[PDB]
């Protein structure tokens, strides 16, 4: 039952619900964090930092507590070249300022992302997080980060 699109590609999460540490922006697309909406076509059709490095990171505020199960994750093709997320970090936090990286047997979960420009992929979350705040971490990519995402779960 708790798997419901929580509402990335939906829109049921708006734009200032999504922030980042930086976003790419030029006179041809702005990259913006509320791009990074799974399924999404255009012309600036995701989320991509200002630079690529592994300290760049995507956040969604729910705005109150949700049980999150799953993340879903995708990459962009833009101007001939594939970008994707291969393997990612998640952390969450209730107040904001207090974060919690994702754990599995005791050390952080490294997600296994993506492996092409339009497949999504979705990675469970055992046990489910309960919690107002996510962010994903990218920790590697081909050629560039690049992310569309959905979150998966149910109201708590």
């Amino acid at each position: 039952s708790c798997s419901m699109p929580l509402g990335m590609e939906s829109k049921a999460i708006s734009d200032a619900q999504i922030t980042a540490s930086s976003y790419f922006t030029n006179m041809f697309a702005t990259w913006s964090p509320s791009k990074a909406r799974l399924h999404l076509q255009g012309r600036s059709n995701a989320w991509r930092p200002q630079v690529n490095n592994p300290k760049e990171w995507l956040q969604v505020d729910f705005q109150k507590t949700m049980k999150v199960t799953g993340v879903t994750t995708q990459g962009v093709k833009s101007l001939l070249t594939s970008m994707y997320v291969k393997e990612f970090l998640i952390s969450s936090s209730q107040d904001g300022h207090q974060w919690t990286l994702f754990f599995q047997n005791g050390k952080v979960k490294v997600f296994q992302g993506n492996q092409d420009s339009f497949t999504p992929v979705v990675n469970s979350l055992d046990p489910p997080l309960l919690t107002r705040y996510l962010r994903i971490h990218p920790q590697s990519w081909v050629h560039q980060i690049a992310l569309r995402m959905e979150v998966l779960g149910c109201e708590a």
